[PDB]
Formats: C-alpha cells, structure tokens, sequence
C-alpha cells in the first residue's frame, strides 16, 4: 500500500510537470525525487540515512563517510553516455536513502539524461533480471549496465507511453506487481 | 623480490625496536607502516592511492572520497575486540594503498590489539584460506572474522617466535612462500 501511494506520487510527478522544476544531477536533485514518491509514507522521505545498509553482498557506503561521499559524487561530470553511466553508478554505490534509492535514482538518471542527450532510458523493454544482474556488477564493471541501457535509450523523451510505461516497469524492478 | 626485500623490512621493523615509533590506530601509522615495508621499492610507498581498485568482485572506497573515508574511520573507537576488529573492517574496505594493503593493515591492527587489550593475533595459526574468506564476507558481516581471530589471540605479544612466524603467514597470505 505505501508501494501504491508512491506510484501514484511517481505517476503525479509526471503528469503535473512538477517533474521540471527537480534540480538535475545534484544531491539536492535526488532528496527532492525521493521526498515526492515517499513524503507521508516513510518517515525519512527526502533524508541521508544515519545507518549502514547492504544487499546481496554488497555494502553500501558507509553512513559515516556518506554525506563527504555525496558532495564528490554530483561533481562528476554528466558530458557523455558513459560519464552519465559512471556517476549513476556512484550514486547507486552511495546508496543515500534506507529505501526507495532504486526508483528515485532512476527518475533520477533519466533527468541527466535527458538534459546532456536528450535522452532517457525506455524502461519498459528493460528486464528486470537483466537490469538487477547489472546494477549488482556495475561497482566492478560497468559494462553489463551500458550495453543493457545504451541498447534502450529513446529520443521520444516526453511521450506518455514511455513515461507510464517506464514508471511502471521501474516499480516492478522493487517487487510491485 | 620485491616480496622478499620488504619480508626483510618487516622483520626489521621488529628487529630494531622502531614498530614501538609508529603512531598506533591512525592513518598516518598506517603509512609510516606501509612506508617502511615498501620505501625504495613501491614509488607509492606510504602514499594514499587516485586511483580506483577492486578484488574478488568488491569495489574498495571510491578513490574521489578515500581521504575523507580516512579521516572518519581513524576516528573511530579501539576500546573492546569488537570495536577493534569494525575499525579494521573498515580501513580494509578504505584499501587505502595500490599493492601492500593486506600486510601493512595486519600490523596496523596488532598495534591497536596489543594498545588496547595487550593482546595480538597469533597469525601463525590462521589458516590463510579462512582468513581470506572472513576478509571478503567483513563488509556484509564480520561475524567469520571475529570467529577466526578472537580464538587466536595472544597475550605473549613480544616472543619471538609469535612475531616472526606471523610475519611469515602474513607474507604468505599474499602469495609469498
Ligand atoms: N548487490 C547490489 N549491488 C549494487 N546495487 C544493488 C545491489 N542490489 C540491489 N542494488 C540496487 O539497489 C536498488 C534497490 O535499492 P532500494 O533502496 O531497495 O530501492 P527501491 O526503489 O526500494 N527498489 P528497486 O525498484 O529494486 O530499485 C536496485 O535498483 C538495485 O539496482
Ligand atoms: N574481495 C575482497 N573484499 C574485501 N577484502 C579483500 C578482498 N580480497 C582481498 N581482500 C583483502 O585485501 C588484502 C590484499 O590487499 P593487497 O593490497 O593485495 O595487500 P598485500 O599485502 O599486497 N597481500 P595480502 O598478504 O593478501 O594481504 C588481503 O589481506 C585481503 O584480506
Ligand atoms: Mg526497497
Ligand atoms: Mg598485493
């Protein structure tokens, strides 16, 4: 139920516009996404954890050198594919939130995306199986991830399949339906 | 020969009295460690790395953050075994050197051992494959490593045979003989 809420917040962020006035491939950037899909649902909607996290045998940043890890991270510059690629990949690794980092910085990405290329990720034909094996290997390689996604980037930015298709398929990547 | 040059450095390092001049649960221990080990045969001896380096599918601290990383983690608590072996944990995961991690931060943390509870790791009788699987699992849980190293502790900190034959299983944790 609060997976339904955000999507709906997601959904929200779209259709409003509000979506345009998110500072692009900041921190800031990122705590503004996260504080739309998630203020009222989770108590730290918008807020750097204070504890330490890992998944599948991976440790997240540690909370303790975080906010530092943060400041260096949206310094990275956003010229090119594989730059944008390789800052989403620290940000990923910096892991900012206790929940809800995935979603956030995927709508987070795309903003980079779409401002740098005029790009963004067509979601919808993104796996998910294809999509978590990637991001899982993108700290050590990033090449899983760059030949998923390269092979899946649309100029058609601002269409309405894209978009709804992509949210959609972007909450089944966290289980949702 | 570069391994056996520093094997020599190491044993010196006892031999002469000058591991009672290193500054104990800091950075700049650490390199005056690795320092010692290396001088004169790594050009990066006692220098903290720009570059970016993994192992076994682990992405060690991000070079961009690794000087901030450093300030936090030698700023944490050496009062129990526990607090003991998380600071551990942590300046592996900062892997702060290019080559030499491994044995300059095992030496780091006798020093912490022997300040805090007058005790040092009897490495002789650390089998060298479940040490390097308690070392890769830390970061998610440290649980294999506390295992391992707290039924090898010892409180002869200064015998001969305890610190040379350590020196040697250290030396042959990194492929050495
Ligand atoms: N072992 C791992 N190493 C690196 N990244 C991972 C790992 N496991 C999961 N991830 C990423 O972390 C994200 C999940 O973080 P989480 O805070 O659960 O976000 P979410 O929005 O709640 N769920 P999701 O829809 O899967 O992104 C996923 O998008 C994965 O790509
Ligand atoms: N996948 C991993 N995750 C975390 N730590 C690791 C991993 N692989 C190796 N290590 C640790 O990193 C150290 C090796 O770092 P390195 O810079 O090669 O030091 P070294 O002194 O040259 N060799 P060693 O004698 O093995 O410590 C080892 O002591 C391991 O315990
Ligand atoms: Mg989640
Ligand atoms: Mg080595």
């Amino acid at each position: 139920s609060i997976d339904e809420q955000s999507l709906h917040n997601a959904r929200r962020l779209f259709e409003s516009g509000d979506i345009d006035r998110i500072e692009v491939g900041t921190t800031a950037g990122l705590q503004q996404i996260h504080r739309y899909l998630f203020g009222g649902l989770y108590d730290f909607a918008g807020q750097i954890r204070e504890d330490n996290i890992s998944k599948g045998g991976f440790r997240f940043a540690n909370a303790m050198y975080l906010k530092e890890a943060l400041v260096k991270i949206e310094q990275m510059p956003e010229r090119t594919f594989e730059e944008i690629i390789a800052k989403y990949v620290e940000m990923n690794i910096a892991h900012p939130f206790l929940e809800g980092n995935g979603r956030s910085t995927r709508i987070w990405l795309d903003l980079v995306l779409k401002k740098n290329l005029k790009k963004v990720v067509n979601w919808q034909n993104v796996s998910k199986t294809l999509y978590l094996q990637a991001m899982e290997r993108s700290p050590v390689n990033d090449l899983e991830l760059r030949f998923l996604l390269k092979d899946n980037l649309t100029d058609d930015v601002d269409n309405r399949e894209i978009i709804f298709k992509g949210i959609e398929q972007s909450y089944y990547y966290g289980g949702y339906e």
